[PDB]
């Protein structure tokens, strides 16, 4: 038992390690999509860079999390990061639906944890889940899907026009 | 095929997957390490720091790794990222030890590939190798050696105090 | 002979003096098709600054050869350079792939060029190579790559509309 | 038949290509003496930057013209380089005297041309040919006889300290 | 055997220790010529401030292969250094050619290092020859060739006003 | 017989070459000092820094000695640098002790040189060995005496702790 640990559950220890693994899992997804969109078929530089943004930003989120766990006195373990499902995310549009489909997953994942804390009366978790992820999820979710709205209005993603646009003026 | 392939051997792409999995291994263990050193009971914040920069550095080899494979044509296929093989590294000098073999696997993989390159009549990959990656896993095992052999002489891992004077005055 | 001749065959010579030829070919190549797209029926003025740019660089590549052969103790020996194979150059889309051809037989040469340095044992000549022309060509071949793809992709040359915007978006 | 075309003759067409094609050339044989004054066995680098500065000039008028040829409605016809009569300029001063040759003939081409502009009554292209070529011809002559009569005085060829002398002062 | 040591022949280790004795002796010679110029008798200031730059020049390559050999865990093992053959170099023009001479037997001694590395897959090794010395050595050689070049066509050695000009004006 | 040499005596000029020499090795000596604390299982940077900065002030000082003949109308004849007694200097305190014996030596030497120049009434020499080296020497040994000092109060060689904390607080 760790001497500054109080008021811990062992499961939340437990739930934080999950969230671990599930943000670093996200950044290896963003990581493929930027560098698919790096490919000379495809040639999207915005759209790689905002998905190489985006996995730098789940690691940070991690790295957050394991910070929290050694302060409240818990003992990170790490598992294995799984690869993405798809190699090839075949436009703009479809990894734009593919990334918000992971955020609603991200997200989901945070509202059970946050779940757990309130049912363990761990106010300090609670209200780190609620200032560090949750308002970032709500923002990252809204614009994901503003960016689906706005590429299947200009018709993606037969339009490589609409793609190429987008990647250009709301991506640059 | 790839329109700008040329003199891309296929063999030469799979080594460069591979690399890219060990390079992304590399940074998952040094995340692990320097969350270890981040402990409240082990407490090394400047060992910490310097093994989540590694961390940081071979997340940008293995980004480059990818840049290159979409350079040449190739097409990158992601893999797991096995887990670290520890939890607790047990001191800062096992931790170095252990950074220093680690290393040295990656330094004899990527010799590996460029004889491979070497084979394959691959002037511009094995000269990739050679300006990017091999002085510099030179200079990272020389800088361990040194690390390990100044705590070994100042007496860890028995001295806490060898420890924590490494810590405040190298690695600060 | 020359007093700093050491190592230099009368191979490489030879060889050096076709690439410097190749490469003002190129020159000439990327001039015809900047002023190709300075006409009034085309008007397509980025288009035109691009390839008078890459005619400037073949100039530079040239003469960092013909810099190379005097400092080796070699003779320059120039030769006709061949008028380039079309006067009207049809698109946008022809000309970026033209240009992605002509690079892939110059890259081709270059690998040429280091393969009989190679066999020579001239190690001088072949790191010359590798660092100044090898990674040069991948990243021009990989640019033209990635314009053919988005031309297409936005529709040339059909599409008008489509080189004009990425005239002004991409090469502007 | 272009949209701008006016007052622009068949003749003056074909004369401004082959004018074209003569300060292509006349900036190939500068390059030509240039890198020969690099060599190790000359050594005189300040000729060697003269030349160099020369050539570029001269590439500079080339595509000067080609600019008026597309603003008057033509068409650029693009021909074959040919290689400059020596290898071996022998001498600072020969390549002077040369260079001196070369300047006239551009200047004698450049008075056809202007005496044909003005049998076909087009003041544009005279006032072009006066504003841009003329001047600069008279100029480049005299400095270049300048250079001959220097270099005679001071003792050349015979004089390598006349002709290291000169390189020195009046190059330099 | 070192911890650091990876891919390091004892061949590479000998030949690297054979090349600072050179690289020191080298130094030691371009001493001894800077000196002779600072003569009374002799009186050339920037003839003796070339030599001398050249002398550091040198000790800082042979440190440069002593922390190398460090870097790949080889031991230095430091010899004699021979006294240069002259006391008295004779004239610039004589001391130009011996140190031609002198950097065309480092520039082999070079080569052959370079081969051995080759024979020995010592990649690290070879990058680290081709990127520290060789173009190095061969610009070196080139600039010693247009000196000895420049002093014969002016004259000397029988012209003591022609190494006083080529004092004040190439080397001043 | 020089122009300039002016009760310069032959005795003197030989003690002066004999001490270019010694100065001569001393660099030697502290180079292979230097590079001995800069190897992996050594691995004291400062301690390196120091004798590399010993041994360029011994390269400075010998230089100095060679002005000095010049000035005085000597010839110099420079003979072989002998290699350093060890590879392995042990520790930094058996490094420390040695460096002071090589200075007390170095001072004897001169001192014998300024015996001579007294006896031959060479007012100059003997200020410029007054001016010159004398100080530099004294306040050279006191300093190594001070730093075996601490380095024996501390506890070397014994302490690891000891040459580390030295080579920190009071090299660094
Ligand atoms: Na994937
Ligand atoms: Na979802
Ligand atoms: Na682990
Ligand atoms: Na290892
Ligand atoms: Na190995
Ligand atoms: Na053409
Ligand atoms: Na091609
Ligand atoms: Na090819
Ligand atoms: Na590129
Ligand atoms: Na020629
Ligand atoms: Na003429
Ligand atoms: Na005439
Ligand atoms: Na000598
Ligand atoms: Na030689
Ligand atoms: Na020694
Ligand atoms: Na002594
Ligand atoms: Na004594
Ligand atoms: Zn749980
Ligand atoms: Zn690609
Ligand atoms: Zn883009
Ligand atoms: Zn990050
Ligand atoms: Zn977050
Ligand atoms: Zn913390
Ligand atoms: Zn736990
Ligand atoms: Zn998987
Ligand atoms: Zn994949
Ligand atoms: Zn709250
Ligand atoms: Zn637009
Ligand atoms: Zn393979
Ligand atoms: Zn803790
Ligand atoms: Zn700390
Ligand atoms: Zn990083
Ligand atoms: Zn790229
Ligand atoms: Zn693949
Ligand atoms: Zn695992
Ligand atoms: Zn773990
Ligand atoms: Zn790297
Ligand atoms: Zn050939
Ligand atoms: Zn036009
Ligand atoms: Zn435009
Ligand atoms: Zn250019
Ligand atoms: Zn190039
Ligand atoms: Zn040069
Ligand atoms: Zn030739
Ligand atoms: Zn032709
Ligand atoms: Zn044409
Ligand atoms: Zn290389
Ligand atoms: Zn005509
Ligand atoms: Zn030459
Ligand atoms: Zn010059
Ligand atoms: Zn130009
Ligand atoms: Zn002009
Ligand atoms: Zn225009
Ligand atoms: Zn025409
Ligand atoms: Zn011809
Ligand atoms: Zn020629
Ligand atoms: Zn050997
Ligand atoms: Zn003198
Ligand atoms: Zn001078
Ligand atoms: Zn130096
Ligand atoms: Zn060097
Ligand atoms: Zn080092
Ligand atoms: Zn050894
Ligand atoms: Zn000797
Ligand atoms: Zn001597
Ligand atoms: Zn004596
Ligand atoms: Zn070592
Ligand atoms: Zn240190
Ligand atoms: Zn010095
Ligand atoms: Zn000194
Ligand atoms: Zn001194
Ligand atoms: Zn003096
Ligand atoms: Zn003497
Ligand atoms: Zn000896
Ligand atoms: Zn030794
Ligand atoms: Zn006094």
């Amino acid at each position: 038992t760790s001497q500054v640990r109080q008021n811990y559950h062992q499961d939340s220890e437990a739930a934080i390690n999950r969230q671990i693994n599930l943000e670093l899992y996200a950044s290896y997804v963003y990581l493929s999509m930027s560098y698919y969109f790096d490919r000379d078929d495809v040639a999207l530089k915005n759209f790689a860079k905002y998905f190489l943004h985006q996995s730098h930003e789940e690691r940070e989120h991690a790295e957050k999390l394991m910070k929290l766990q050694n302060q409240r006195g818990g003992r990170i373990f790490l598992q294995d990061i799984k690869k993405p499902d798809c190699d090839d995310w075949e436009s703009g549009l479809n990894a734009m639906e593919c990334a918000l489909h992971l955020e609603k997953n991200v997200n989901q994942s945070l509202l059970e944890l946050h779940k757990l804390a309130t049912d363990k009366n761990d106010p300090h978790l609670c209200d780190f889940i609620e200032t560090h992820y949750l308002n970032e999820q709500v923002k990252a979710i809204k614009e994901l899907g503003d960016h689906v709205t706005n590429l299947r209005k200009m018709g993606a993603p037969e339009s490589g026009l609409a793609e190429y646009l987008f990647d250009k003026h709301t991506l640059g």
